[PDB]
């Protein structure tokens, strides 16, 4: 089968990959440092491939987290990753705690237009745009929220989240209304409505007190939840979802209450994704048994259902019911970890053949602002689950395919519960020295060419490099060294005044000055070129990620002495730019890449 | 009518704006130096508004200044102009002289497509693209070449002149074939084909040696020239041109052997273009009284038909004729001096309301390859006839208007004889003070503006102006000052150190270097901005005109003393870029633009 173990260590560790800063002491990302530190609430999850805090899905995801915990907690300890995913998920729940305003919350931080339109790591994003924020009190964002605190009050032991998510439910029920919630539009509306999340809060704030108050609230919402189609039953031909979590609810309900109607819904709905169906209807499935809800993130849905399934059989005894629940779930599960016409994992960094190019701008780690290049990767993202194949198992692996290749919190979470109750049951030894050291590349260096060269001057072009990815960062005080060799100027009877030191351009806005020429020992002599705001070099786009300098050094016009072959700068240079190792470079006084005469 | 001395003043000071350099000392246009001297074949003119030696018309233009003094020589001793003539003919010569290659010549300076595609001024052309020659040995360019130095030999009395023009008929007349050619197609093609260039060269030398060879010669070819449609006789519905001199010839052979056929030419020709015109055949006449051969320079045919008609009307008796021939004549001449629906001049800087917008380069004196910019001329081509009036008298004084206000060596040199021969008749006293000296404007300046200010540092933008027109020229040396007063800092207890000098953007291509800051007196300092090769500042285009510079002058980040109101160089600076007199330039240790402090 597989090593449920180490897919859930795995997809417990995207969630790492996820954090905006600070980023806790305990995260094991190398290629992640604290990023969007100017935000107006800190921490919290990116949402997916971007760098947009969006409440709704956030919630939703870290409500899941905390579900896994409440029915598979004790189950997982044998694997090592409970305290995981306890800490994973207090990041997230720290982050809603964060938004609260009085009479309304932060409910996102990004501009999702401007936020996509950028391709480049998180950690300088702030070099290319200011990020708004959005306050408001929308009852499915504040609700799911709400949700997200109670579910994680119980599994955390953690009276703080209990009382927000108290405020939370209270602020939602008492608005009512998606209307001041506008930010995530065409991202994460609310298609639903709210009447679903003031129905997933109050079952789980119910779970949490045992407060029939709560009880009673979460079924009178139940009257107003969509309906299927023009009919009288409640909605069931759906997925449980960032946008809609009555299908979990009514499974919490139906163990919680024991109530028929409940039961009734659950295994209407349950019935519906399994091959078998409801009265004949049933949810698309590929040829290779993908349960396939939609072409956005089908494993995403399918993945989720599999863990509602889970929790249902679980909480049942009849043994024809709980084995066709199973199968489905486990069905599921398997095809996107390989069970499938390709044999192929759909899990980052897991298994056969996994995905190489997920959506992912800080996984991918340009410098360029652009998703071709680099052509690989230049980190790996774990655990992550892609969107997914198409209808007729069809699927590539291509950086541009938001839609198959996409990967997100939310596409996680469910997937994270289900692989809770697989490892539960089958074990599995977890990795151990996950996770390993990438092979890195040089991050800050010169690259440099002949620009024009005579016999009495030389002329270099010199570009200053970051494209530093382990993690991206800013270094300001940004210097390198043109080193040269005067002995035949002095040889020919001139000195080091008969040199002179000039520009040939110099790249707009890139404050920059050059030391006069210096001695370091015997006839072996320097200038350094210093940039002033080396911020403003930085892997955010085609022009930002290398300063341009074009520098001469020359002896007087006419004369013939001038022999660059022996400069130690000059050494290994064309008329070509390349990476050069001898005009090092320095973050103050510290050589960070490249070598000096002597030391 | 005129002042006919005065128009003949100017239309031959018009030649002194068109030479090629070296400039002969006598030159007396203020706003042309020598120019375009890495030609293969120095001296000698650009051809009209451009900068290409075409051998065809400048020849044929040295040929008609030499026939003007064959005539008229000795009748304009009054005008004062006879010496200023005879000097810019042997100009001319001097330059088909050196055209010599011995089995072929140097016909042609400049490749036409492009030397015309580009708007400056002679003395920068170098700075925008290399001149190519071209060598053959066509019967036409080469036959009048030898034509030129054939009546030129005559008149300046000088035997190398014949020696060359004997040279080149031979060569012309051995080939018997335009097949070489070829440079000049589209803009001075071989049309009418060469046997009326070798008619034209052998009547020359005739006139010079009295050799009955020549004449031979001369009237052999006379079989050969075109005929008049499908007819028996030689054309004669055309002007002689740069193209054509056939038409000069007969007339010359008509006076030299008194024979009918030539008469009987000259009177049928010189009919055609009379109002009353030959039997029912007329050029076209405006209705203001311009024969009209063609939309292209208009007032050239005529003019020039005008010398030829003076010509024979004075070398025959018959009175009527004399008379008829004399009319047309006068009435051309003074159609162009001003005789016409507008009474306007179409000589430019002569008379009532002279055309100020010529199709000509120098004389504009743009810095940045526009015909719009400046909207004025810098310069007053005095002399120069324009191509004139469409076929109804209509014109418009527009520099894009390269039909109607085209000026060349072609439409000035028939001209010339025509005014000779009324001021030989009418005298007239030339201009005492000629020419005037030339208003001018600013040529080498900083333009600047504040591009950044903050509590402790100053940053400039600064663009070092070449927009030099008197003449257009090359300065290596540049370099200019920013003067500020230290006061505030010495005060604050800070010192010179402490003030950092930064580049924010060096144009590409311009090798800079700035001085560190230096003490002038007091506690006035300085920096100098200094181009290494300023001569990468010229006026041929609109990257080219001034070089951009940004550049910072900065107290300690934090430090609040930084003053820069009173700072010599910030005087009347805002945050538009405007030229100022208080950042002076320097050529070398000169002063060439603005003002120091105490001075
Ligand atoms: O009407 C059918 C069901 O719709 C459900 O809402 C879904 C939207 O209709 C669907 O467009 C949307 O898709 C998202 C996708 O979830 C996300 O991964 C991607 O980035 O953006 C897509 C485009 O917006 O998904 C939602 C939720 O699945 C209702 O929730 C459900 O009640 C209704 O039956
Ligand atoms: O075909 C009739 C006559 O043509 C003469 O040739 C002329 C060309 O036909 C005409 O196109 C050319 O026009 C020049 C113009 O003179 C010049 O100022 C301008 O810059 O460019 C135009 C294109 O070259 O002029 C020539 C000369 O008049 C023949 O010489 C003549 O025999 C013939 O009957
Ligand atoms: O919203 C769908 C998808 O969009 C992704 O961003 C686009 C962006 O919309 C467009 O402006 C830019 O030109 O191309 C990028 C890359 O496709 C975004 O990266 C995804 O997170 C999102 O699912
Ligand atoms: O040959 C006709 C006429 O052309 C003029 O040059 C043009 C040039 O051909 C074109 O490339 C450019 O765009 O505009 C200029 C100005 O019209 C040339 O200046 C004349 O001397 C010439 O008679
Ligand atoms: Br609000
Ligand atoms: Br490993
Ligand atoms: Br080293
Ligand atoms: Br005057
Ligand atoms: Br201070
Ligand atoms: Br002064
Ligand atoms: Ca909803
Ligand atoms: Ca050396
Ligand atoms: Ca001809
Ligand atoms: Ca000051
Ligand atoms: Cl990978
Ligand atoms: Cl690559
Ligand atoms: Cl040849
Ligand atoms: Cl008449
Ligand atoms: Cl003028
Ligand atoms: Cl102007």
């Amino acid at each position: 089968s597989y090593n449920y173990a180490e897919a859930l260590q795995k997809a417990i560790y995207f969630y790492e990959c996820q954090q905006a800063g600070p980023l806790p002491e305990w995260n094991r990302v190398e290629w992640r440092g604290d990023a969007t530190m100017n935000d107006e609430v800190l921490g919290g999850w990116y949402d997916a491939g971007d760098h947009v805090k969006f409440n709704l899905p956030m919630a939703y995801s870290a409500a899941m987290l905390g579900w896994a915990l409440y029915e598979y907690g004790d189950d997982i300890e044998a694997s090592g990753q409970r305290l995981h995913l306890e800490r994973n998920l207090a990041f997230a729940l720290d982050y809603l705690v964060a938004c609260d305003r009085g009479d309304s919350v932060v409910y996102q931080i990004g501009d999702g237009a401007a936020d996509h339109k950028w391709w480049g790591s998180a950690e300088v994003i702030e070099k290319e745009m200011t990020r708004p924020y959005f306050v408001g009190k929308g009852s499915a964002v504040v609700g799911q929220m709400a949700a997200a605190l109670a579910v994680g009050s119980i599994v955390l032991k953690n009276d703080t989240y209990l009382r927000y998510a108290k405020k939370y439910f209270e602020l939602a029920d008492a608005t009512r209304s998606d209307s001041t919630y506008t930010a995530a539009n065409g991202f994460y509306s609310s298609h639903s409505g709210f009447w679903d999340e003031l129905l997933w809060a109050s079952t789980w704030l119910y779970l949490a007190t045992g407060d029939r108050n709560y009880l009673d609230k979460a079924e009178s919402y139940t009257p107003k939840l969509n309906r299927q189609n023009q009919t009288t039953d409640i909605e069931y031909q759906w997925a449980h979802c960032w946008d809609d979590c009555h299908y979990g609810a009514m499974i919490l309900l139906a163990r919680a209450t024991g109530k028929e109607e409940y039961h009734k819904f659950a295994q209407m709905h349950l019935d519906w994704w399994t091959p078998q169906g409801y009265n004949g209807k049933r949810v698309a499935y590929t040829p290779g048994g993908l349960a396939h809800l939609d072409t956005w993130g089908p494993l995403r849905y399918a993945t989720t259902e599999a863990f509602l399934a889970f929790v249902y059989a679980d909480s049942i005894n009849d043994p024809a019911l709980k084995q066709k629940y199973y199968n489905f779930a486990k069905s599921q599960i398997d095809y996107a970890l390989g069970s499938n016409p390709d044999n192929r994992s759909y899990v980052v960094g897991f298994g056969n053949n996994p995905p190489q190019r997920p959506h992912h701008r800080t996984a991918h780690g340009t410098w360029l602002d652009k998703r071709d290049i680099p052509e690989k990767h230049r980190h790996v993202l774990y655990g992550a689950l892609v969107g997914g194949p198409g209808r007729d198992d069809s699927y590539e692996d291509n950086i541009e395919d938001y839609v198959k290749n996409e990967v997100a919190c939310d596409y996680n979470a469910g997937f994270v519960g289900a692989l809770c109750r697989l490892t539960a049951e089958y074990g599995g030894t977890p990795l151990a020295n996950f996770p390993p050291p990438e092979q890195r590349d040089d991050e800050f260096f010169v690259e440099a060419a002949i620009n024009q060269a005579s016999d009495h001057f030389t002329e270099i072009k010199a570009l200053l490099n970051n494209r530093s990815s382990w993690p991206a960062r800013l270094i300001k005080d940004l210097s390198y060294n043109y080193y040269m060799d005067l002995t035949e100027v002095f040889e020919a009877g001139y000195s080091v005044d008969d040199i002179k030191v000039t520009i040939g351009y110099c790249e707009s806005g890139m404050d920059v000055e050059i030391s006069p020429i210096t001695h370091l020992y015997d006839n072996i002599y320097y200038i350094k070129i210093s940039y002033i705001d080396g911020t403003n070099i930085c892997p955010i786009g085609q022009e930002q990620y290398a300063a341009e300098l074009q520098f001469r050094i020359a002896a007087p016009q006419g004369t013939k002495f001038w022999d660059p072959t022996n400069d130690f700068s000059y050494q290994g240079l064309t008329r070509e730019l390349a990476k050069t190792k001898y005009m090092p470079v320095f973050d103050g006084a510290t050589k960070i890449f490249g070598e000096v005469p002597g030391g």
